[PDB]
């Protein structure tokens, strides 16, 4: 849809000086001299653009081209031959003059062009911790609930009075169950309505997720999804921002509380009454509370106690439990409980059970019930 190639019109016979805007679309110029009489040839210089006014001819109004333009860019070019622009031409103010020969070269005509500067690309995402500190040159590990920045860097500068593009942002998280990278995010960064080059995160990550990886991917077009690998590339695009979230103060991740429910519902951050006796032919729900945890995988076994101190394990559950946003409730079948139980008495009133969570993780430590913490399996 966008002109690539200009054929740009030069009457020798006029006084006044043509002046052209060039897209960075365009990557060729044809220059086409009025007078075909006699031969002409071209030479141009450039001087760099410094606001955004330029790339209008009224900006170049009040202007000396002759002092500015100085840095050559080509010398003695027949007219009949392209002006081909490439990345080192954009954003520059070109004087074109064209000469034919009398004698001696002999100044006739005269263009300007207003190269406008090129198309705005994402080459790097800089972490920037609470205080605005520059934190490293990649990816990060960060605590949960702390504010932070993702500050976005160009492939130039942007002119003076030149506006921030349109700076799109897709925040990924990884799933708790398949560890694979969801979308949960899909925002301009934008502060105060306008448009802006970082990215703010005021209230930080939430807690519930540490454990989790997040990505931010960047774009002034559609940002990259997952795998987040330039084309035909096994390297990181450097439009993304990786995070590994921890939780905030805490030293390591860790079990808090592995609990007989009342209820099957379990939230983070929230307790709910302990159920203190439960039948054989009933469920228990054993709730798992953790931190920094999320998406860990951790294996239940149900111990019983004795009045003489002695634990023995009953049963180890079958498929390996996992950790969602530092919770999960398990339901466990007293049936085989009860029945392993049993089996190795041959007398009490209940069984006292009590649970074992141990993380796959072995560098998490597990956890165990104590005796304000088990349940009452009844007997007859």
């Amino acid at each position: 849809h966008h002109h690539h190639h200009l054929t740009i019109s030069i009457d020798i016979k006029a006084e006044d000086r043509k002046y052209q805007i060039v897209e960075n679309s365009v990557t060729s110029i044809l220059f086409k001299v009025s007078d075909t009489t006699t031969r002409y040839v071209y030479n141009i210089r450039m001087g760099e653009m410094r606001n955004e006014s330029e790339t209008t001819p009224e900006g170049l109004k009040n202007l000396n081209l002759k002092k500015e333009c100085d840095l050559s860019v080509k010398i003695r070019t027949e007219a009949d031959q392209a002006f081909v622009l490439s990345e080192k031409h954009r954003g520059n103010i070109m004087l074109v003059e064209f000469f034919k020969y009398e004698g001696i070269p002999v100044l006739c005509a005269s263009c300007v062009l207003i190269v406008k500067p090129s198309d705005l690309k994402i080459t790097q995402v800089i972490f920037k911790d609470s205080t605005g500190k520059e934190v490293g040159c990649g990816s990060v590990q960060y605590e949960a609930n702390l504010k932070f920045a993702l500050r976005v860097k160009y492939n130039r500068p942007l002119l003076r009075g030149e506006k921030a593009p349109k700076l799109k942002c897709k925040g990924y998280c990884t799933n708790a169950v398949t560890g694979e990278y969801e979308e949960i995010s899909k925002f301009r960064v934008d502060e105060n309505g306008a448009y802006t080059d970082t990215f703010y995160c005021d209230d930080g990550l939430q807690e519930s997720h540490a454990g989790a990886d997040y990505v931010f991917s960047f774009g002034i077009n559609n940002p990259y999804g997952p795998p987040f690998m330039i084309e035909d590339t096994n390297v990181p695009v450097p439009s993304i921002q990786k995070i590994h979230l921890i939780g905030r103060n805490l030293k390591k991740p860790q079990i808090t509380s592995v609990i007989w429910s009342s209820k099957e519902m379990i939230k983070f951050g929230e307790d709910s009454p302990r159920r203190k006796s439960i039948n054989y032919n009933e469920d228990g729900f054993l709730h798992i509370h953790a931190r920094g945890m999320y998406g860990q995988k951790v294996r239940v076994e149900l111990f019983e106690k004795d009045s003489t101190g002695i634990k023995k394990l009953l049963l180890g559950l079958k498929d390996d439990v996992t950790i969602l946003d530092n919770v999960v409730c398990v339901p466990v079948e007293m049936s085989g409980v009860y029945a392993k139980a049993a089996k190795g008495r041959h007398a009490g009133l209940s069984f006292e059970i009590l649970a074992k969570v141990t993380p796959l993780d072995t560098s998490i430590a597990a956890f165990e019930q104590d005796d304000k913490s088990l349940i009452e399996l009844q007997i007859y």
